């Protein structure tokens, strides 16, 4: 009849709330920000990443339709988890009072650490565009069928 | 008759507010800006690739005619995205009081990082001059037919 | 009977306004510019390049005469491109008092990046005079023809 | 009646959506790239190679024309294979701060690994060109025909 | 009646608006150019190879006569293909700052990669003269007939 | 009547302005030029190779009498071509401080490759001179008649 | 009535999807690939050779027409076996970084074993050319009845 | 009535698009090509014989006249062939940088290898010359009618 | 009445443009070029060898006389096909720095291969003198005669 099967698996913890509205169109504006810095890697971080979470636990799935996206188990296994880390945590402060004198990059810290920082987070946010729009994970009509059993019959005033 | 067919594979998230008008036009004058610098960088972000937002959600495509190009899939791909992120971004301080003493481009950074920056931009902006007026993308007549299933009939008083 | 054709392909954002006037003149006297310096290439960017915006977009191509130069796909995809940007973007600041004291160009840059910019200046603005002035782009009489399709009959006071 | 026969063969996964329209013109603009370089293999990859992702799962065969090609098991098995990784995956980086001092192509990397990269690149997207627009994948009409067994009659308000 | 015949064989992606026009004359001028170079092998890519576009997809082939030719099987499968790729595609940076200072083509690249990208550039410029102005590929009259079945008859004002 | 034969074989786009006047005099005076050197090769390419473009294209050839010679197939096709080409590309930089510290023809090229670049130059200069001032191409009066079909009459203010 | 007789005596395993289509055809254009080489060893291994894999296990021979050939026991057993193993196996790589220093075919491997690879490709793809397009293999229609016993028989709406 | 008689013995895979344009006029200029050399043998392999694939497969042969030859059985099964893989394949680099030190044809490869690839060329180029113009291969009128059987019959408005 | 007979014979491919004019003139100057060289044997082929290209197809011989010969069958099938590749294909390189230090004509190649091409050469060029302005070839007066069947009748105005 009505349910979840084998353990209990249930991952609408990272991304379900996500799939059309946030994921294509904010990755673009939020592609524009603040990376070589400071501010852009920690705000990032607050916003896309760590607001996915679905009103979704078992409560409603009465929207018979399909636009959410239960996307986890393929494509954001990479991508939202080690990108998410990827890009340098937050505590940057090189600087002294003139920007370079003498150990700004040669005693605190190396070039190759802050720089790849940035374009790390350069292609992992294209390859979540093209995938997510199309590749495995949609929770559509017979997909939410998969996952719960469905079966639910009611008739007269029991919707209301 | 008149839907979107296989998941909710939509990107007017990306472009089709820009194809004509914002592309060719803004594109020579934005071509010339502040690069070696720090204020063309910021700012272009902000303009050309932050914004082409279409209104085109799914509200209204009345106007049958063709102008407007889902400029997405195979020309931008590379481009919107790869240079987008290529130019360095925005947090350019070197400079202590005089110009050049001594190690300005030495222990900070390093030559190769900055400089080639401006011309990872060069290019880029000019392979999309020739492309987007004619290779693949463009939201004309029988090709907005092709994305949205087209056919919606109305006849009397149906247009006020 | 009176139409472009086939994507919305138009480039009358680049090159038209431009072709025998400002092109062969402006191209001697801006050829004697501060170049090794900053002042020449910031501002010539702004005159020649900037603006060559044609007031043809389609409201008018009533003078059917030949002078005006659809200058853009053949001569120009190289040269206006290249060249726009090939030029030293504006940022140039290497002097601290003394003007070569010491690491002027041995830490903040190197020889071939600055002076190379000067004559990549220098034989791209002559290649513009020989060809602009013959080689494939002229909008004159049967070649307007050729663009938009090229029929528009009235009579009396349709001209006023 | 209407079905696939023996495993669940399906590889429109790879090549399809692509035959006329994307593989020759786009083949010439993109024969012309960033090669010896890094950021051309990178966007190369991107465009043309990781999009060819057919609607065509099943949900719609009803144009019943051929253009289409289901460009996969006989050409394209060398070619989008080998070559799609055969260019030299995006990591490099090399200079240090001038270009040649002195283990530049001695102590780092090798001659050979970098520079015959660009010209594998070179014959295997000519030889794209003339056998797909001819050799053996067209998925046309007696052709898709032979793929999906058809047979599907439906005469009055069943088209609506 | 009026039809392409075997699969959707067309290469009106490689070369017809090109034939007359831009082939012999522009040939001698980019001849001349700079190849030994940096700026000539890029911006050559960029123009006479990167656009021969034909508006002739299918749209009008209403010009009856014969200027414009089909130039692909033939001639050009050597040329335009081992030729755009021939020539070294453009990352050319060995020097330091002292132009000769010791690894210039010891430990960096060596003479015969560099120095035989400028005359495999030489003789195939030249071979392209002779034959595509005669050479098997042109066009016209009894040959459009051959491509497309040319049959298309219309009496009155069907022309308007 | 009036015309063109066999494709549209046309090559007034390499040399017939050029015949008697801008050939034996400035090739006496042009052949004294600066050639070890940088500059001589360079302006050279310039003035007599890149332009002989005749007006002729089909416009006016009414000048009865023949000087100009269709100076193309026959002698040309080597010299025109193979030594525009053969002089050694203007990029010419071997110089550090010292005019010879000491891997100035060593370690970056060696001696066969400039230096004969200056005498490729010498005789293929001298072999232009005897043979267009006689050998086979010149368009005078009976070989204008070969070319285009020559019959056109008209009489009496036809000719205003 | 409908059977294969003595053992399982089955090699639909491999070859009978390849007679008239792939064979004559891909064996001219694939005659003409990378041999020297490594790319062209290792791809042609991949199309040609790794599929012809039949459709025909037992499922559908419906078809009751003949082009199919049973290409195995007689020609194929030289041929598809001792030069598809013949060719050498693609691991090459001797170069060191200077294509010849001193013992690229002295101490590392020998002339004959790697020269001798390229022709013993060259006249097995021809006498595939000949035989396979005469001699003895195909199954056509008194042939596909040699093979499986063919005796059934049925009336009315069996056939849907 | 109207068949091919035996196996499906079809050879229109390897000769008859090319018989008297492509073969007596290509095999002069292209007897004239970069051969000691790396890319003539690169090239010619191209152009020449990977096309002379024939739109005759089956679909139309009502042009009744003849010129197309057949070319297939005997003048080509030697020269095709054995001249088509004889010309070395492709790969050739033996310097390092000083092209003549000490094993450039010691211990690296030897003389006859090299040199006599490029005069098993020459004769094949011209044996194909005089025997195809001539010798036994022809598909004319009464030539067609030995191959397909020839009677096809249709009156009125059957031909539209 | 006019007509080619037995198969489609031609060789208009070969020589007749050629017959007077560019033979024995162009035979003693071009007899005096560059041999030992390199730059002789490349320019030479272009040249003389690859134009003989008639405008005779068929479209016109009308100019009833004689001079033009149909050089083909007899004399050069010799001279025009050996001599052609005889000489040394374009590719040479053997030094160095230093002219002969010391596998100049050791190790890379040796003395008869290099040197036997001038003479080769030399005795090929006189043998085509002396013959081809005698020797059976000529397409005179009663020779057109013998190829094309002529019988061409046309009375008043069918001359304009």
């Amino acid at each position: 009849a009505y349910n979840p099967i084998t353990p209990s698996k249930l991952i609408a913890f990272s991304a379900s709330y996500v799939p059309v509205r946030t994921l294509l169109n904010f990755l673009v504006a939020s592609q524009g920000t603040a990376f070589q810095t400071q501010a852009g890697r920690d705000s990032f971080r607050e916003s896309l990443s760590a607001l996915p979470s679905s009103v979704v636990d078992i409560n409603s799935r009465f929207p018979d339709a399909g636009f959410y996206a239960f996307l986890n188990g393929p494509v954001l296994r990479p991508i939202f988890v080690s990108l998410l880390s990827s890009t340098d945590t937050r505590n940057r402060v090189i600087e002294v009072v003139d920007p370079s004198n003498p150990t700004t990059a040669e005693s605190l810290n190396a070039v190759k650490r802050t720089d790849d920082a940035s374009t790390a987070a350069r292609a992992e946010i294209d390859n979540l565009i093209e995938s997510i729009s199309k590749g495995f994970d949609v929770y559509d009509r017979a997909s939410f069928e998969a996952a719960f059993s469905v079966v639910w019959s009611e008739a007269t005033t029991s919707k209301a």
